[PDB]
């Protein structure tokens, strides 16, 4: 059989706010999440991250728990407001915030794991939110993040050497500050852009940061984590055509034009106008170019419609369900998402073709429909997650050793189940099974499904 490269990298992601817990505990201060999560209506259950998985205090066993996985990187983000509470560039940094990250790295790296580190993955400083506004103000943003972004590289620099600065911008302004279903729960036909524009930049800034006083000392590689679906158009008319051009440029191209080309795609400057803000000569040549590697988050595919009413998506309609009434795939616990192997195949290709940066798939990854439901004894025979992998390893492996895309990382997500934002505890992503009354873990056998098929597809 076919095989990659050994030099590729597997292994899983998750999110601080997602599975830590301990909100509070050793100097942490609130994120704009926590204050979400007692906001009446905005998570489904009513839950919040303030125990999640527990694993601010189980990160022992959760890094033993990888290492019996026999993966070779894990993917995981820190909790801004562990390391500097309020935020801010002349705010008390918190050693003792710093110390539990310091300590998780140096045990993935004494068990020969290799970290892969999210400076972002939407748990900004409640401080900054109330002091500024957050993303909302350029210049305090970018200063803050920047500083942020030095005090990481300085702190556990030596040991990392793949680094990721934001997790989905574009969730980040469209959620968070569009129609609001996101901390910190703004609705706006702005400040979505705003934002947008705002994390490029303090992107790029944090980029040019590490690449002139960290990277040559610390041998290590930065780039941004973009979200996409594949996207396929309707029908074969103009407009449905047109239609899936723009969609792609409302989700990936404003990030991924500015980053990998120099500027923002056509389409949006047209339709936002003076509501989408313009680079100046210097910012253009900061931000053209500005990340290592092209990292990727993926879950499905779409068909796209012209003659869509909301102006975030693109006006454009999206769906799974062909004109013949045909799905896409198997159904997940959420509608959106349908298993659809084929796509991630095309969009990897994609993606190598038009943005010439090595991929790094930072997550990947489905929800059994009505696993919450389940017990455990029942939850670990996970076959539709088990078909997810198989259809998607086997797009990988396809990608790259016969395609020819150049795609260097898998992370699985996730480890564990855990909180997942809006949805709260009932929609299940990990391989890994949680008992949230026992914290007990209990593999699923796609864990086991993935340990053995990247063993058999990695060169020796």
């Amino acid at each position: 059989a076919a095989k990659l490269p050994k030099s590729f990298v597997w292994g899983y992601a998750t999110a601080a706010y997602q599975i830590e817990g301990s909100p509070d505990k050793d100097g942490r201060e609130p994120s704009i999440w926590d204050t979400f999560c007692k906001a009446p209506g905005k998570i489904a259950d009513g839950s919040s991250g303030d125990v999640a998985t527990d694993s601010y205090n189980r990160w022992r066993e959760d890094v033993q728990l990888l290492k019996s996985y026999g993966v070779k990187a894990y993917r995981f983000s820190l909790s801004w407001s562990r390391i500097i509470p309020k935020g801010g560039r002349s705010d008390p940094v918190n050693g003792a915030g710093i110390k539990h990250y310091r300590t998780l790295i140096e045990e993935l790296v004494k068990e020969g794991i290799t970290p892969f580190v999210t400076l972002y993955h939407w748990d900004l400083p409640q401080a900054l939110d109330d002091r500024y506004g957050g993303w909302l103000n350029k210049e305090e943003a970018i200063q803050d993040f920047t500083n942020y972004a030095k005090l990481c590289f300085e702190s556990f620099g030596d040991l990392v050497q793949n680094w990721i600065t934001f997790n989905e911008p574009w969730v980040i302004s469209v959620m968070g500050y569009g129609n609001g279903i996101f901390a910190p729960g703004h609705v706006s036909n702005t400040e979505p852009w705003i934002v947008s524009h705002h994390i490029i930049l303090a992107h790029a800034h944090a980029v040019k940061l590490y690449r002139d006083e960290f990277k040559e000392k610390q041998g290590g590689q930065i780039g941004i984590t973009l979200d996409s679906h594949w996207l396929i158009p309707y029908d074969d008319t103009d407009a449905s055509k047109e239609a899936t051009l723009r969609a792609m440029e409302f989700k990936l191209g404003r990030f991924a034009n500015p980053i990998y080309k120099g500027e923002y795609p056509p389409r949006i400057k047209k339709i936002l106008g003076d509501r989408l803000p313009e680079f100046t000569p210097e910012e253009i040549e900061l931000v053209k170019g500005s990340s290592d590697f092209f990292g990727l988050n993926t879950y499905t595919t779409h068909l796209v419609q012209d003659g869509g009413s909301d102006e975030l998506a693109g006006f454009v309609k999206t769906g799974h369900t062909r004109a013949d009434g045909t799905q896409l795939g198997t159904q997940s616990d959420m509608g959106w998402l349908q298993t659809y192997g084929p796509g991630f195949r095309w969009l990897l290709n994609y993606l190598w073709k038009a943005y010439d940066k090595p991929v790094y798939v930072t997550e990947n990854g489905f929800p059994v429909k009505g696993e919450n439901d389940l017990p455990v004894e029942q939850a670990v025979d996970d076959t539709d997650r088990q078909a997810y992998y198989r259809d998607y390893t086997e797009a990988l492996l396809q990608a790259v050793t016969e395609d020819g895309a150049d795609v260097r990382g898998y992370f699985g997500w996730s480890l564990l189940d855990n909180f997942e934002w809006a949805e709260g505890y009932k929609v299940r992503f990990g391989v890994t099974h949680v008992d949230y009354e026992t914290q007990k873990r209990t593999p699923k056998k796609s864990a086991e499904f993935l340990s053995r098929w990247f063993k058999e597809h990695i060169e020796e």
